[PDB]
């Protein structure tokens, strides 16, 4: 099924999008399906573009609003941050204009066109170039007059033809009234939103009354949000799709399991630290992900091939691992080999491309291990629909044990998230609200559907 | 007893299996060698083994034999050459099959200086028995500090005519000079072999000046009527690895290379003070590899193809990064998958083991790539009955046009002749005498067989 069960379009063109429907060649069906109320959903926000997207004349008419009623509603998501934090923020976002019927419209940055294939049939996604407000998005911030936060501290709120929604991470009690009932109202009638955002923010929208009855409709497995809006928006071009298709035939195609670890380490040193090295075959050992080494003299008595996939910045790591199993005999007598694609040292087009092909690649994987905190890994787990095991967050270079532990569902985390009661006016623990939306298992303070 | 399991008769059957598991099982990772041993050969290791029972460490006659170094002039059963453990572990291998050659025509007992490892490294090569020279041998203390001013040394007698003993040091060290090379003479053979007791230290891959003496000339005729196939041969009959060692090998096969249709292996030395990695290096294995045909040429310029590996060795790491990194990156021009795989990166115990392991995994290569001067991989090549390509020596850090060049021959090179006339007394050039006697490739001053 490379519709991945009515989830995509047919109809585009293979040749343009390799990546698209070939990739079902490459993983195992997922066993989460998509709601018909969602496939629903999508497919009328296919036709809502169609209707007013970039080039048609209602798009036209929508401009001269800005400039100087309407029946085309925007939101503008802004490239920013790095490509965990895209992917995440943009999927945000495009819930978002589902659940207030806007049309979706992505600033390109400086390379999303090349990372990224069409996702609407038909139409094109991106931002036009000549888009009147584009030479403001660098400078638009908490002091930007049409800043919702800046309009409700000065007091300033007719209907404002447009509206800035600062939601970074360094964002104020102003800003944050966008998750408020009585907020979304009045930014339901601004036909233009610009959105910039470095979070997934989906778990708090599951918390605003109107947008609560819609979420429960588009997704009764609540933890699916992100496999399902990811898969469907995210398809790597074919530039991106040779480095997976081409680092999986020749590395990993032949392994009866692979195992996917993700290693990210926060720190300005670029390491390796034994710390790290020895939090890794700790969880892999313990969780029965990789077999124990033992230097038995005497042997006991076909074995299963095990590729192990290790993405890091640093590839101690992964030669750590490599000259264990090179050394030592297994002690189930499985075969093992370690395969690490990169080593680029530090964040830097090559390299977004390769970035992306390394999440993609982590995906493919059967088992997955991720990195607390890091945004790479839950990219990785949600188009896999994978349950990741996570190593928690070393302090002062210690070990944590217990080492890892698995994850409550495939979800990404909300890293900020707002802390307050709309009604009472008040501060609350949002994490403990409802069932559904629980404190994350590597941010103590963090949100995310369970 | 011509099975492919004992190399077509070259191997005796009867061995222990599980003391030696690389023994006889070395047939499952190799192909078999279209080089076979003759059967005058195959008649004199028989013997060889009839005599190293009757006269080998331990027997009465060896304990007999001893007696003869309780003085300083001696007729015996038995005479010997011992072989003193010194140098790189491929000089080692090499050095030793010339003295088990020399043995062999000289009707000699060979016994083996195990040094600080070479049992840890290496089986037992002689049915029923061990060549081990015992750790009580009288003379054992005295090996680090024989040399051309030794009093017992054949070259220092020679050259203050100072000419039976019962026992003689051969200098045959590379620094050796014009005394010392009358070794390689017809009339001093026939002194030499009156002595019972001759005690060896050499570094050099002797084999070729052997065929310039008469007598020896005629035997080794018949014993390889293939002349380039001495090294192939005996160094097959000779050295098996451990099982220690045999372990590394295994389990980096089984889980990087199994799965391949065709292994290039590399073997890359790069004699130069600096660790590198050399550009100049990379653009030469670059360039050898696509004209010689062994790798394809990718497309910057973007239905069941080949998985070829690539298995590079190198005490530097850079080569390989580089090539991966290029086949990563973009397509093959010719469609084919290329996987790159470097087992270790030593930088420059456990060590001597991978580095015998890493010569007989590239021994495993259906095509191989050398490097000039290199011993590490002479033993790769001679082990493998391969024929390589050589990447020359590069002068003043400028790749070499040609980067590489077939060899003549999978035989190794002597890097230090002898060249003088022995009938005529006076200098002539040892690689112009016979046609199987050359001038090596990668070393102009060397000889090997051809
Ligand atoms: O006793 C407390 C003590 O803490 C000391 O610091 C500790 C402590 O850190 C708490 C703090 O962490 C922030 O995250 C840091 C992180 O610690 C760093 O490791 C990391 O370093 C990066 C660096 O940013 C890079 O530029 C550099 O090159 O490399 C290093 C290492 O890889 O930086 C992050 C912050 O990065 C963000 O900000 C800077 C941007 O440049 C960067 O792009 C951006 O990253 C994005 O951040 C978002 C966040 O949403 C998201 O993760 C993206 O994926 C990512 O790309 C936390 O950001 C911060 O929240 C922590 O502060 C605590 O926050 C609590 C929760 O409040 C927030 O959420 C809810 C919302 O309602 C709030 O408005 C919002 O503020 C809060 O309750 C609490 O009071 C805060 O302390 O702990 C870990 C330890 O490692 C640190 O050393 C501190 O120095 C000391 O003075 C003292 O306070
Ligand atoms: N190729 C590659 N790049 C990485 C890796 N880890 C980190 N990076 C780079 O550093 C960035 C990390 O930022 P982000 O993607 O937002 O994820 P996070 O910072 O881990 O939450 C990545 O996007 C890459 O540019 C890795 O394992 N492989
Ligand atoms: N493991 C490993 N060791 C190497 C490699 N290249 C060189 N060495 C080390 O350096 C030594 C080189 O000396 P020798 O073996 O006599 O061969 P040569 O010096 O290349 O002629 C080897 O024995 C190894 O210990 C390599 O690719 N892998
Ligand atoms: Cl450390």
């Amino acid at each position: 099924d490379k519709l991945l069960g009515g989830l995509l379009a047919s109809g585009f063109d293979e040749d343009s999008c390799l990546s698209r429907y070939q990739s079902v060649h490459y993983r195992k069906p997922s066993p989460y399906k998509p709601s018909s109320y969602l496939i629903s959903k999508l497919r009328n926000y296919e036709k809502l573009h169609k209707r007013c997207g970039p080039g048609t004349e209602s798009y036209k008419k929508a401009l001269k609003q800005l400039d100087q009623d309407g029946e085309c509603k925007y939101v503008v998501w802004i490239s920013f941050s790095g490509l965990g934090n895209r992917i995440l923020s943009l999927a945000s976002v495009f819930l978002y204009a589902l659940l207030t019927d806007r049309v979706l419209l992505v600033d390109r940055g400086k390379d999303m066109d090349d990372l990224f294939c069409e996702p609407f049939l038909g139409m094109s996604w991106l931002l036009p170039l000549d888009f009147p407000m584009t030479d403001q998005f660098d400078g638009l911030n908490q002091e930007s007059s049409r800043c919702y936060g800046y309009m409700v501290k000065n007091q300033v709120i007719g209907t404002l033809s447009h509206l800035y929604l600062h939601l970074v991470h360094d964002y104020g009690d102003h800003d944050k009234m966008f998750f408020c009932e009585g907020d979304q109202t009045f930014i339901g009638k601004v036909p233009w939103l610009i959105v910039k955002t470095d979070n997934y923010f989906v778990p708090s929208l599951w918390l605003i009354p109107g947008f609560d009855d819609e979420l429960n409709k588009l997704f009764p497995q609540k933890a699916t949000v992100f496999h399902h809006l990811g898969r469907y928006l995210f398809h790597p071009t074919n530039q991106v799709w040779g480095l997976v298709t081409r680092y999986y035939e020749a590395y990993l195609s032949h392994a009866d399991e692979k195992i996917g670890i993700q290693v990210r380490v926060f720190d300005e040193d670029p390491g390796p630290f034994q710390h790290v090295m020895d939090q890794i075959s700790s969880c892999t050992q313990k969780e029965k992900l990789l077999p124990e080494v033992d230097t038995l003299v005497e042997r006991s008595r076909t074995p299963k091939h095990k590729a192990v996939l290790v993405t890091s910045l640093n590839a101690g790591y992964a030669e750590n691992l490599k000259s264990m199993y090179w050394e030592y005999p297994t002690s189930t007598g499985e075969i093992i080999g370690v395969h690490q694609p990169s080593q680029e040292g530090y964040q830097q087009k090559m390299h977004n491309g390769k970035a992306l092909a390394e999440m993609y690649l982590l995906s493919l994987t059967d088992n997955l291990v991720t990195s607390a905190w890091s945004t790479f890994g839950y990219v990785a787990q949600g188009l896999g629909g994978l349950k990741p095991w996570i190593l928690y967050r070393p302090e002062n270079r210690t070990t944590p044990d217990p080492s890892c532990g698995r994850a409550m569902s495939m979800e990404p985390c909300f890293h900020s998230p707002p802390f307050y009661d709309c009604k009472a006016k008040t501060g609350i623990d949002t994490g403990t609200l409802v069932p559904h939306v629980r404190h994350c298992e590597d941010i103590s303070w963090g949100l995310k559907l369970v």
